[PDB]
């Protein structure tokens, strides 16, 4: 049972719009919308998607699996060794959000101040005094962007486990001498920097000039996520707003998505009339190029939507109906819609690109859609036993003889193991995650699907509880 | 009565170290310290200072008046007009961490994610619908390091007011036609920014190549907090570690201050032989250039202690009884100490330069001395009123006529002016400001003196509040 | 009769290789090796080539046709107006070493100091006085690299003539609004400096990932210059030295052109085995990426020879028998080979990344391949009485009824016309170009073909006259 | 007989202005303009100066030994070794445009392309062969511009001599064991590097900060050349065109030197009214900060000339009768002035930030002083005999028993000799030095003085002969 099973049995429902239904809907915690940053939806006047991972959610592990056969492939057919072909994507092993160490090799967890709270060299799992050769102080300088890769997006659940078998391949294989900084293969040296920018390069290649776009086209439905409920979502945005769209794909991929989470026999509601999925956009941007989209940007490009290639040169008109966008900046969205930043909320998966950059470059508001929260949701309300008996655990340990602290340990390794072999995306026991830390800070408001919206008046407050200083207190 | 006599109250009172005195003593706030992350002192092992503003508090008005003066007559002296020679530094005016916008000329005071919530253009508090003129989404691009200063230290005390002076003189004089972004004299043009410079210039070179360091140590008791309680707390520290002292200042000066700081007719308790202030510290380092120090750090050097000049060349030594360094970088004192960032209490004034730059680059663990903390804390607990009122105007006003929106804008303004016509130092209202931000983020411990240690055990176990995300809740 | 003819008619004789008809054989000019510092080859221990334009001298003007065909295609395949396919490269416009402006669309044919000598927009060739409305000072700012692109090398011949035909289509094509800066298209506006990449894209795609290479191969007698005096050469070579090859093209198309170069049914002279050209060579790499290649280079690796990819990892080995070496930097020549720059002779055609950034970086001796010269040769020899006029002129004018400013304005025009529609490429009358400069500056040795070097004995003292400065004499 | 004695005796002597004696004097190689690029006067419309060592030649060698006793005194002062007090300035070791390698610590004097021409380690010339060890290829990259600093003015030749005394000193000194890139003090390093700045950093003290304006002043005519044909020649100059002075230094000191320059009883001949030195000039800006000058520049100020500073605030107005400028760029002399950069002669001393630059960057014609020249220019043909020796032998050698090549060893050094301890400004034997290299290449015009200008009439065409390649002839 996948993260993204849960989110197509709660799409396979029609919209029960009744206005008690909806209440009672939202009170299940897998339908609510979590907020971080108080967000009155009356000021709300523009409506902003990006599409992969927040409209076209791909279905796991089976993405995943097809980009892990894909990557593999790829570099095999560059000259890695055949013992490749014979891995195999296991979706229990990476967690989102990890920090790859492209000096020593490691996949790192870490906390918002570089403190280590996971650490793997391949398939191994690093204790505590351990870790003190490579990492003296258990900490990490995330300045130091050279030699740490954080490994954001869903995309990069692939990578995250293929870095892990290489290196666990090449540790424990005859031929080649593992050393501090990589692998020696007689006369040529391979380090865990330049495998990894191989491994980076590979995803890249895979998405821009290989067959992933191609092979899941042909067959969406094992791939993408469909909900009948998007077009009713989208259409009650229009009525009380504007809609936009601005995706990093290119338009023939963003067409052919589209269409089919679009798809259906009807409009909005079952027995209306269907629309093309564009009549639900004002403003259709695509080859966005974020985050350097919410600074300078990119030439603003006219799209030809009959040939899908760009017109030659820089678009200078209005926005009229039916014109397609490619590159520009934010302020090209802002400027033709008319809108200032707190009036958009902006609805993305990237924590970095979508979310921080418009909140700390713009002010626009932000709502962060997390897949995989539909699993962790359900994981943690099971074991809500074992963090409970956590947190009394720290509260014991401070009244107080340290047989206490190796229960501690103890328990938190059995919590962490429920959510993956490499924990929770939002913490690792008691202790929050870098990723946890920017959510809080950057995202207003967070959700399992951004169709959660659809269960909220449109007029809705969405509070949060007031922050205190301790003094202050 | 300002901050700094709060200070010097507590300071001439004489130190009851028994077991009983101490706990009950550390119940009033105004000799806490306040915990934002988790802090065992057991783990502790090197403690380390930084001298201006934590050691040396300078006492208020008096010293900020004192730099008020010298800076206008620095500015005069080089060609600005005569009436400055009339102003008068007002210490009712500025609050601590403001944003100067060399564009348009205006204070503000901002949130973490930069937005506004007072802007003052000279003394013209300007109103909430006025500012979107120039500041269309109420926010402001903290990254546009060109057009925001952010003045963060209590030196920048004396500027934050004299930047309104200037503005409002300007703008009220007639031989100025003010514009946008700056003042027209005839045929030359002062923009706001190289207005701002000059002021900048001019403060750096009152304390680099004027009189106040000169003026400062012949009337020592005017100008610095003295208290006999640090010999004997800086002499318990030494008992269970390292102290080290890391300080921008040069030697000389450094020398003359601490000189005075430990002159008592005593060491460390009554009835002691006194002893030199150098013997207090296992490495004395001054000229430290932070926040460079916590990066590449500069060339070590070596004081000559008898002329108080640089040796010439690279120190290549080890650590030798009474040698003084000036320069190297953090690593410097963590290896000649032998010590891991988080064996290291680093007590500094510098949100940005002590304290963040430490916990980011190092993994310092970091006690922020805040000295306007000791006024502060009075009018909170005496106007704990009005702030209650605002907490529950701010609920009742969510059940929600709105007229309560506007008794909450003015309940607001006169909890402010409580603390001066720049607000308080963490917030204005319900909101907290970035200053606020960046204490709870990055100081794992604060307080209005770092005196306040004495009143702990050095073993005692600062303890924060676990955070939980909202749908761990 | 174009330069590339001569070659191959030279190309086409055996070598006389008696003392006598060498000696006889080097008075003519076509066959020289010009001077421009004294270079002692009995001093030279390593001879250094790059193959594209040097040792593969591609047929003109086929070779350019076809680049210009299949780069006119791909800028109609990505939107440019279908009238290209009707545009056809002609020879006789483009000279080599032109500045195109990207500001305001005009080829200028430049001396060292940024003077104008030629400014033609499209093929309207602009005069003197009307220059002077964008060329203020007649002169051009050769730093500033973002606006002004230098046409260094045979392949940017296409290019040159490609550039105008464009500016010349739009300008006369009434669907386009011409304007100062570029082209307007109703609402999308194509700017020169945009317009110019796109064809520079065009042409680096057309080169790396289009067919050119693979349609130079499928009829190498059409496209590339073959000589049998290149074995003998090259064996000679070795005799007295080291030779290695350090060029920018990958392995696969070196060894087919290579191999091409080479295919005879002998070795060095008629009569002896034929050898495989790799073992023409001492040192072979590949992927040379100059000019960066003369500072701190790319890592280095090894070509797999027999799949034609690289092996994985960087090449820590040392030189073995038929290795073959991709990327790098230069030291990893001097090294392997043990050799100072002065030993070598590195034999180029790019004037900025062999010559200038061989000798200027690391000391090297250089020799320039100059094609074009065996046709300019001809043209100059066969008008000495046009410049030998334009010399009595500038005389006579010097000893003065200005009549004659207009005469010598007439017979440089008519001198200029006979090496092309854009003048020689070393001079425009008395007056000398960029290139010429660059030439004389920083290329030891030059010529119309390296092969000239056989015609000399290997202790040969090429001699240059001192300079003299004009107090100094 | 110093060259500023050469100087002052033909300032000593009043202008014969008749036509006649104008030629015949002009004859002398003394006072001859000397030509490498063709001008023609009557295209110039604007003469523009700067100041030190053009208008203001500094005696030698007092000048010079003002400065070397100046610097080492600050050097002392801030903790160098008392023997520095004993040393004492001797004009016949340093030869101006030499290169300090901050490497190694030694003085290079290097040709045009980087080559070694003579290397001195402190007061030892290392010859040949030895140089090897530090200098494989007997070559310097020029462009490492942090090894290796380019000492190009008459300022630069106190240090020159000082850097070798240094050397020299800590070399011979047993306190101080030297090593390969500096000196060991026991546990103090002193690196070349740091040493070079030191003497770098107390040069630029010594002139904006210390005493050496206050002490020229003080004493005008032991330290300046003054010539009442200077009055002469710029009024006739403001006759046919425009006269501005383009100087770096500030406008006190540049007027007390400018007073002093035109203090006589009379204008510009005998028997006139005296004028004041500002009343010779449409524009006088100070302040210059050349190269930077040439391109974006800095702020434009307006100087008060009363009290001597800045008014505050960019100047914005036209150009009036008695306005002085501070700062700005080259752009607001041709604007404000009304030319174009060929209409421009700049007159200068600095090879690089005044004659480079201003040719390269903006079409300037460029005039250049070498002082040095007009005693160079007797030695050399009181010599030419011993050059002519050289000559020849260098021809014989080529018609060639090399016992020729150390006769030309030995001729190369007693003509050497005769110039001083560093050999000649513009070459070693018959090798020419970078700085010939960079006169030849964008100084248009040279000379001894500027004054030489004089004995030529304001229609003259200086003439240059045409360069041709070795193929054109
Ligand atoms: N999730 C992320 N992915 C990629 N880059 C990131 C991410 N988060 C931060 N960065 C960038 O990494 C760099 C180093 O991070 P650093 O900790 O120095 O700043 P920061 O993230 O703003 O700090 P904090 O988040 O602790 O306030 C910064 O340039 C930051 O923009
Ligand atoms: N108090 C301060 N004083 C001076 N500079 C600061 C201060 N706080 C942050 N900066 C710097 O200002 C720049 C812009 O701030 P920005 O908001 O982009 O990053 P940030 O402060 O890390 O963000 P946040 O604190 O919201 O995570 C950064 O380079 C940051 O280091
Ligand atoms: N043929 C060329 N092709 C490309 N770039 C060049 C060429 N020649 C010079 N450059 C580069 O163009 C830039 C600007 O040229 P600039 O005239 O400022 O220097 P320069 O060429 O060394 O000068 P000069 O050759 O007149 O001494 C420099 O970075 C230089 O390296
Ligand atoms: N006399 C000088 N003083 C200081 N810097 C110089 C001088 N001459 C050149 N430079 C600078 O030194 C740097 C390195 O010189 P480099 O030889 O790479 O270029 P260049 O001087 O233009 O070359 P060339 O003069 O041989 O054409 C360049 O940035 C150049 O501007």
């Amino acid at each position: 049972t996948s993260w993204s099973d849960r989110l197509q049995n709660a799409a396979d429902m029609p919209a029960n719009m009744d206005k008690h239904a909806l209440k009672k809907y939202r009170r299940e915690a897998y339908h609510r919308v979590f907020v971080n940053q108080s967000l009155a939806m009356e000021k709300i006047k523009c409506f902003g998607f990006n599409m992969d991972y927040t409209l076209a959610v791909y279905k796991s592990p089976e993405y995943e699996s097809l980009g892990f056969e894909l990557t593999v492939e790829r570099l095999v057919s560059i000259g890695y060794p055949q013992e490749l072909l014979s891995f195999a994507y296991d979706s229990t092993f990476p967690t989102r959000g990890l920090v790859f160490d492209t000096l020593y090799g490691n996949l790192l967890k870490v906390d918002a101040y570089g403190n280590l709270l996971v650490c793997a060299h391949g398939f191994n799992f690093i204790r505590g005094p351990e870790t003190r050769e490579q990492y003296p102080n258990k900490f990490i300088q995330r300045d130091d962007t050279e030699r740490f890769y954080i490994l954001n997006t869903l995309f990069n659940l692939p990578e995250t486990y293929l870095l892990a078998c290489l290196v666990d391949f090449f540790t424990n294989c005859p031929r080649y001498t593992s050393c501090e900084t990589g692998f020696k293969d007689g006369d040529l040296f391979m380090s865990y920097r330049s495998m990894f920018q191989d491994v980076r390069d590979a995803v890249d290649w895979v998405h821009y000039k290989g067959s992933l776009k191609e092979k899941t086209v042909e067959n969406l439905e094992k791939y993408v996520v469909k909900d009948g409920k998007l077009p009713l979502l989208l259409s009650r945005m229009k009525e009380v707003g504007k809609v936009f769209l601005a995706t990093n794909s290119d338009y023939k991929y963003t067409d052919k998505i589209m269409t089919y989470l679009f798809d259906f026999p009807h409009g909005p509601k079952p027995g209306s009339s269907h629309r093309p999925w564009q009549s639900y956009f004002d403003l259709i941007l695509v080859d966005a190029r974020k985050p350097l989209f919410f600074g300078e940007g990119t030439v603003l490009r006219q799209v030809d939507t009959k040939t899908g290639k760009l017109k030659i040169g820089t678009y200078t008109g209005p926005l009229q109906h039916g014109i397609v966008y490619s590159g520009g900046s934010s302020d090209t969205i802002c400027d033709l819609l008319g809108a200032k930043g707190k009036d958009i909320l902006y609805i993305g998966d990237h924590i970095f690109g979508d979310i921080l950059k418009s909140k700390k470059r713009q002010g626009w508001r932000t709502f962060l859609v997390i897949p995989e929260l539909a699993q962790e949701l359900h994981v943690w309300t099971d074991k809500s036993s074992l963090f409970e008996e956590l947190q009394s655990l720290d509260i014991f340990l401070a009244e107080l003889i340290s047989s206490i602290q190796r229960r501690i340990k103890k328990v938190t390794h059995d919590m962490d193991m429920c959510y993956g072999m490499m924990g929770s995306l939002f913490r690792s026991g008691s202790r929050q995650t870098l990723f946890a830390s920017q959510v809080m800070r950057y995202a207003d408001l967070y959700a399992a699907s951004f169709i959660n919206l659809l269960y909220y008046p449109f007029s809705y407050l969405f509070r949060a509880a007031h922050v205190l200083m301790p003094h202050e207190s």
